[PDB]
């Protein structure tokens, strides 16, 4: 049972800008997704201070980066607070309508695309390098859901059939044909060091057989 939804007008316009604007500095997508993961880890850490049972679904707070050259995917996994179905549908828990409006105003006034994270809509920078994005998420006391979009004005949400994750979010980037550099170990290391060197959680970069 798959539900298909239209993006709000503002988000469709944001995604179009990201996909259609000439902007060579695409590597900032990774900092934005790592930033989102770190925020989600902060949330479950703070909630667990007054209720330790919220870590019954996993005590380790970390970020994994998983390239797969066969599938042409880069996956960013975190064991953060996860998202409910309502969150997923409501623009993956972002303030995307107001954030987009502010971002667009900033772009008119001298900002550039790399500042997208400042406005709370950094997730959508995935579409700098991905033709399709899948978000698998599990919040405590909600079920596991999968969100997916290849832009074009719509997204889908279904309950996730696949392997149970304990808690957190997985963002699966199906990369565009010309963006496979982001599957290379030395390229990913370079970008993490350049933009995400000091953050509050361990990042593990998986290797491939």
């Amino acid at each position: 049972e798959v539900e298909t939804f239209a993006f709000q007008a503002e988000i469709a316009q944001l995604m179009s800008l990201i996909i259609n604007t000439f902007y060579s500095n695409k590597e900032i997508f990774l900092r934005e997704l790592i930033s989102n993961s770190s925020d989600a880890l902060d949330k479950i850490r703070y909630e667990s201070l007054t209720d330790p049972s919220k870590l019954d679904s996993g005590k380790e707070l970390h970020i994994n980066l998983i390239p797969n050259k066969q599938d042409r995917t880069l996956t960013i996994v975190d064991t953060g607070i996860g998202m409910t179905k309502a969150d997923l549908i409501n623009n993956l828990g972002t303030i995307a309508k107001s954030g987009t409006k502010a971002f667009m105003e900033a772009l008119q006034a001298g900002a550039d695309i790399s500042m997208i994270g400042q406005f709370g809509v950094g997730f959508y920078s995935a579409y700098l390098v991905a033709e399709k994005v899948t978000v698998i998420t599990k919040h405590n006391d909600d079920e596991q859901y999968a969100w997916e979009s290849s832009a074009g004005g719509s997204f889908t949400v279904r309950t996730d059939t696949g392997e149970p994750m304990g808690r957190g979010t997985k963002v699966i980037l199906h990369l565009k044909e010309d963006q496979t550099e982001y599957l290379e170990e030395r390229r990913i290391k370079e970008i993490v060091k350049k933009h995400s060197q000091f953050i509050g959680y361990p990042i593990t970069l998986f290797v491939e057989k």
